[PDB]
């Protein structure tokens, strides 16, 4: 009757029951990763807190999943697949990376839990990109075959920072000569934000103050900053200009999907952007992606929703 | 027993026959685009110097194929495919992107058709990454799905340049002043060569010669003009770093293709090139792509051989 389903990201973890029968997440619970030894341990204690008896489970898990071995970058938690769902006794237990979830959760949405940033219409039968920034800058793609829904995951937040004019090109010189290799990450994330202000106020041939992405979102809308205020529309513009990248990359009519990490906190001043500009400033084929609808998702929990979904139709359902 | 297979590009016209029960290429010719009033007028002269009767047929043509109205931009030509197709007589008669014909030459090629840069095995199951400098940058992505090949197209040569180094952040520097938008199509390509080869010029403060790209290879195969072979050279570590990008953003363990439009030219200096530094140059995520190969396609037709494999398994045969 319920399933598992987990989004863990760095510190967080968060754990909820799936209904298979329908999908619909219920029992929701965050736990701290620093207060936990393991992924192991957070869970024997959720299945013990609820009474319910599980068999199934999908954990979405904010790093790249390529074997059985799973070492996460910003956390300390390491642990094999295979082993895990013996000790746990599992019959099904798949471990998947959080844009794979979070783009398994677009079926399963309503027009209720987007908002449209331009465009016009899906053309459906096409293929879907979905990006985010939070922590870091998660990217996934989905693609309807036959009756399957196909999750292609990637890393394509570590691919090279595409600067097109002429403040982007200074930030990026003022970030290789810090770490080298600036990927879209470095920009397009919590701490991208960060960077967006320190390379800004470095120009300047100022020390930047140490400020925390919340900090500068706060101070930009306030207008109590000239260097926050301009962070944050640097930051709306390349928004808009990886995904338009993404739009022609893989010609995806089926639109394209934001999963709400730190925009929804500044959500007045994103609709106010450039950002609708930045998407379509590609040439010759502005018209390509003119038509594609951009859509912020809303739900306050996609990667738990996808990751119920990704399992359902693992376990046969068709969504 | 046969169907029509075309490649159609630029100011050329390919046309061949395809055996529907094997797949194997014979009897290509080359037409000019300039000598004829339309595609149709080309099909229907090949048709009968041939003199085989034939149904069914798939035409791959170098731009983004979204509706039934068709337009090169690259040639006079301009059609509707259910117009063309009620012409003909036809029973099917698809209409493809030359990088989705491409793509779908992969699983026909052999190990004669490849060599190996880099990397070590593929992965199957795994989406694949294909892309190729010609007279326009082409990009297509392959997913295997249960049994069938399943072609993604996309405009991805028209996405943003995106510099690395400080010599290639001038080249986007002298470019944008003289275009606006920089694709990666502006410098991976034939005209590409030209216009890393004048901004390199321009960049030394003097003007550039009206050379072609011709003239850059042998001149840079020469050691004949340092600003020649300086063109050549960031031509393949560009070329690298683009490729890598495609891995990073689908995963494409199943490898990254390149379809061979200039490079066979000068494949030498290739092999000696930065190209597989380039690649690789990622940051965190060198370990990621390391592994992954990337093959250069020696066929000399691989749109007509991939237009018959798309033909094929949209007739109901398995590849
Ligand atoms: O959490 C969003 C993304 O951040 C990146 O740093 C990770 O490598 C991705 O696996 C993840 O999807
Ligand atoms: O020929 C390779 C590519 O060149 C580009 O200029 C066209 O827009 C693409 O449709 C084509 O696939």
């Amino acid at each position: 009757k319920y399933a598992l389903v987990g989004d863990v990201g760095g510190t967080n973890a968060r754990l909820a029951l799936c209904d298979i029968a329908s999908g619909e997440i219920s029992q929701a619970k965050t736990y701290s990763g620093l207060d936990y030894p393991s992924l192991e341990a957070v869970i024997r204690v959720y299945l013990e807190e609820h009474k319910v008896e599980v068999k199934d489970g999908c954990i979405a898990i904010a790093c790249p999943i390529t074997g059985d071995w799973v070492a996460m970058t910003n956390h300390t938690w390491a642990f094999s697949i295979a082993e895990m769902k013996k000790n746990l006794g599992f019959s099904h237990l798949e471990i998947i990376n959080d844009f794979t979830a979070v783009s398994m959760a677009i079926p399963m949405l309503k027009k209720e839990h987007l908002i449209q940033f331009g465009g016009a219409e899906p053309v459906e039968g096409k293929p879907i990109a979905v990006y985010g920034a939070g922590t870091g800058l998660g990217v996934a793609h989905l693609v309807h075959v036959d009756k399957r829904w196909v999750s292609l995951p990637g890393e394509g937040g570590h691919v090279d920072f595409a600067p097109n004019s002429e403040e982007e090109a200074i930030i990026l010189e003022i970030l290789r000569a810090e770490i080298g290799h600036v990927s879209a990450e470095r920009v397009l994330s919590g701490p991208g934000l960060v960077n967006l202000y320190r390379a800004i106020v470095k120009a300047d041939n100022r020390l930047p103050e140490n400020l925390k992405p919340k900090d500068i979102t706060e101070r930009a809308l306030a207008d109590s900053c000239t260097d926050c205020r301009r962070a944050l529309s640097l930051f709306c513009v390349i928004m808009g200009r990886f995904g338009g990248n993404l739009a022609l990359n893989l010609g995806t009519f089926g639109g394209v999907f934001i999963a709400g990490g730190i925009v929804p906190r500044f959500l007045e001043f994103f609709k106010a952007s450039g950002f609708r500009a930045a998407f379509e400033d590609k040439g010759r084929f502005k018209e390509y992606v003119h038509d594609i609808p951009v859509y912020l998702i809303v739900h306050d929990n996609p990667g738990l929703l996808g990751s119920g979904a990704h399992l359902r139709q693992t376990l046969g359902h068709i969504l």
